[PDB]
C-alpha cells in the first residue's frame, strides 16, 4: 500500500510524491491517515479558493511540523488522489504557520514521465505567475479559519529544497 | 487500509463513514469488497437517476441486512470514493427492501471538518427538499431492476439513528 | 437576444439576471459585450480563487460604476453562461473599488423556479458561511492585479438592494 | 440567431433540433425564450434525476401543447445548450401531461454528422434499455412537483413521428 | 450578435477570435452558422482525439479555403463556445487539406487579458511539445473519415501569420 | 488490497479487471505498482488523444510482454481508477510493440452488473466504429514518444481471447 511507498529512487533528486489533493479541485482538504493508508477528509475549506498545483507528501520523511515534507507538483492534467508521482525537487516556499516552519517544496514531474519540465531546474525557472499564485494561496486559504495564521516568508532554491529532503528523511529514519 | 478504519472516535455520535459513491455522480453503484478492501463495481444503474448525497458505510458494523450500516452524507462538494469522512448521525430513513430492514442513516460532516452543518442536529433540521429527494431516490432507483422492490416507510430521529449504530456495532463485535 | 432581455417582470422584487460567470468555474472573467450581445473574455484571473456563486447583471440598469447592477445568484447547480435567471433581491455587498461604489447584490432564484430559497428573504437569512466567502472573494480576487484595489465595506438588507434596482433602472431609462 | 433556424433541410426526415438541455447534465430545465432567443432557466428539478439524452425542439413547429415539438437526441458526447443538431426522426413517446398530448420524438444524429446511428431507422432499432430509461424519466421527473402529472402511454414508430413533424410544421405556418 | 463581432481592434496584431471549440473537450466539431450566428454540430469525430487548444475563427475574413481564418488559442483554462477572445497572432501551421491551403494560425491571449503569454512573440517561443501536439492532431484527426486527407507542411512565423490576416481581411472586404 | 484480487470467478469467461485508466480521461497513463498496490503515474502522454474505453489488467496473469493481460472495457459511464470490474472477454487486438506480442483484450461488463452488453458475444458484435477507434488509438498514442513503435496486426475472436487468459494465468501460477 501507500505506507510502503519509497521516499524516492535516489534521494534527494529522484523522489516519490504521494498525491492527496489534485490541481484545480473543489476546496476539500484530504490527507492520508498514516495509521491505515486511507484518504481522510481533513476539512472542507470555507474560502472560495482551490489548490493551484497537486499537493502531497514524500513518505518516510519528517519535517519540522510533525508530518512528512509537503510537496506541490505542477502537471499538465490533474492527478488522482492516492496516486504516486516521480518528481525532481526544484524549490521551496518558506512559511511559518501554527506548527512553525511548514515549508512546501515545489517538485516537477521527472524526465521519465514527461519532457515538459526539463528546462525547469531551480526556482527562477518556474513561471513568475505560478510562484505568486501558490504564495497567495498559502497566504490566504485559512483566512476564514479561526485559530489559523501563516507568515509566508519567501522562496528558496533547489538545494535549499534538497537539504530539507535529506534532513527530513534522516530525521525519520532515526526513529 | 480501509478494512482497518475504526467505526468512529466516539460511538455513536462521532463515527467514520467510508464513502463508496460520491454525490452527483453517474449512475454506477460501487461497494468495498470486504475481502480485499478494493472498490468493486456492483452494477450500472439503468435508471436516469443519481445519488443525491455521498453514500457509504460505517465499518465494523452489521445491520439487519447483512452489511454495515449504510450512511448518506450531504457535503458542500462531492467526496472521493474510498475516502473516509468524520460525521455525526442526525436521522434515518426506514425502508424494507428484499433484505428486509435496510435503513439508511443520514450523517453530516462533524464540527471539526466544517462549521456548516452545526445547526442540523436532528431530522427536522435537514431541509425538507433534501429529505424528499433521498426518499424519492430510494423509492425509485431500482425500478428498472427486475427482482428489486422497496417500501420506503418514513424518517426517524437522531437517537433512532444512534441506537442502530450501537446495535449494529455490538452485533458485529460478538462474532 | 440578450440585449432585449427585460430588467424583470416586476421591479424591483421580480428581476431577470443575465449570467456571465457560473458558480465554481475556472478563474475566467466573462462579460457580455453591450455592443453585440456576445460573451467576451475580460481577463484570466491570476489568483487561485473561483466565483462562489453565479455572477451576472440586471439588463437596462446603470449603477454608479458605469455598468448594469452586478448580481450574485446562489443556485443548487451551476447555470450556463448567457442564460437568464428569474430572481428576487435579498441583500447587497457594499464595496468601493477603482470605479467607486460598485455594489454587488445577492439575489436568489424566484419561487417559481424552485422552492428552496423561499425562507431567505433578507441578508440575515443567507447562511453566515456564504456571506464571508463572497466578502472574502471580493476582498481578494484582484490581489495579483496591479492597479486594482477594493474596500469591502459591509452587507446591506433587501430594501437597500431594492432601492439600488429602481435607482439604477431609472438612471438608465433617462438616457 | 436561434429564432431564425430552419425547421430542417428536408422535412420531415432531415430536421434541425435546437438543444436546450444536454445529456447527463445537472437537473436544471432550460428553455429558449421565443421572444429574445435567450436560454432561460425554467426551474431547478427537485428530483435526483437527469436527462437521459439531449433535449430540445424543432423550430417553426407548434405541437398540441402550445410549444414546438420536443425532441430527445441520443449522441456520443453531450452537446451544448443553444447549439443546433441535424437529425433524422426515428420514433415518438406518447404521453399526456397537464398540457394534454405532449409527445417527445426521439431523433438521431443525421448520417452526415456521424455514421454511428445509421442502423437505427425506427423505434425497434433503439436499444431496449434506452427506451425504458427515457420512459421512466418522463414518468417520474415531476414527482416532487405539486400540480404536475404525466400518463406515459407508449412508444410510436418513425412515420408516427414524421406525421407529427408535418402537422406541427403546417399548424405553425398557418399563423 | 456573433456576426457583428469586429475582426480585431487593430489588425493584424490585435484581433478577436470567436471560439467554436474549447480546449480539452469531447470530440465534437462545432461551427458558427454564418447565416444565423448559431453554433451547429458539424460532426462527431470518430477518433479518440481532442482539440489541444481552443479553436475558432477571425470574423470578417476569408482565407483560401472559403471560410474565415482558423485560429488555435492556447489558454490557462478552457473557454466557452460562442465566447470571443482578444488575441495577438504568433505563428501559423501550413497545411493543405481537401480545400487546399487551410492554414491554422496560433494566437495567444492579448496582454490586457493575462500577462502569461507576453514572452511568446513568435513560433520559436511556443513550447516544442505544444507545436508537435497540434501538428499531430491536424495530421490525424480525420483518419477515420473517408474522403478526408491532410498534408501538414510546417510551421511559419508571426508576420507570415499577420500577412494571412490582412490578405484574408482584405479579400472579404472587397465583396 | 488490489494485489489480492482474484483473476476471476470462473476463468476464462468470468474474470475481474482492475481499472487503471478510465474512459475519456485526460492523457495520463497510470499503472498499479505490483510491489505496493499503489496507482503510479507512468507518463503524461504528449499526444492529444484519450483512452476510448477503460483500461486495466487481469491480476495473477502474465502475458508475453512481462505484465498481466491488458484489458479494455467499454462501459456506460467511466469507472474509477483502482476499482475492479466483473467482465466477460469478447475479443483481442493483436499488436506487437517494443515488448513483442502485447495483445489487448476487449472485455464487456458481465451480465450481473448490467444487461446492456448481453448481445455482444464475440468481436463481430462490437460496433465497427469502436473497433477502429481503439485500433487507431493503439496505432498512434506513442507517436510523439521516441523509442516507441507499434504494429497493430488485427482483431481476434472471443476464444482467441479466452486462450490468452488461461495461458497467461497458467504461466503466472507456475512461478
Ligand atoms: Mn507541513
Ligand atoms: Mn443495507
Ligand atoms: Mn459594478
Ligand atoms: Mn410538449
Ligand atoms: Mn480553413
Ligand atoms: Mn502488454
Amino acid at each position: 500500500s501507500l505506507l510502503n511507498v519509497p521516499a524516492g529512487k535516489d534521494l534527494p533528486e529522484d523522489i516519490y510524491v504521494v498525491i492527496e489533493i489534485p490541481a484545480n479541485a473543489d476546496p476539500i482538504k484530504y490527507e492520508i491517515d498514516k495509521e491505515s493508508g486511507a484518504l481522510f477528509v481533513d476539512r472542507f475549506m470555507s474560502t472560495a479558493m482551490f489548490y493551484p498545483c497537486n499537493y502531497g507528501y514524500i513518505n518516510h520523511t519528517l519535517s519540522l511540523d510533525g508530518d512528512p515534507v509537503d510537496v506541490l507538483v505542477p502537471t499538465p492534467y490533474p492527478l488522482q488522489p492516492g496516486s504516486v508521482i516521480r518528481c525532481r525537487p526544484v524549490g521551496v516556499l518558506k512559511m511559518t504557520d501554527e506548527a512553525g516552519e511548514d515549508a512546501k517544496l515545489v517538485a516537477v514531474p521527472h524526465s521519465k514521465l514527461s519532457k515538459e519540465y526539463d528546462h525547469i531546474k531551480d526556482v527562477n525557472d518556474l513561471p513568475e505567475l505560478l510562484k505568486a499564485q501558490i504564495a497567495h494561496f498559502f497566504e490566504h486559504y485559512k483566512d476564514l479559519e479561526k485559530g489559523k495564521w501563516v507568515k509566508v516568508e519567501g522562496w528558496e532554491n533547489a538545494e535549499a529544497a534538497k537539504a530539507e529532503i535529506v534532513a527530513s528523511f534522516e530525521r525519520a529514519k532515526n526513529k
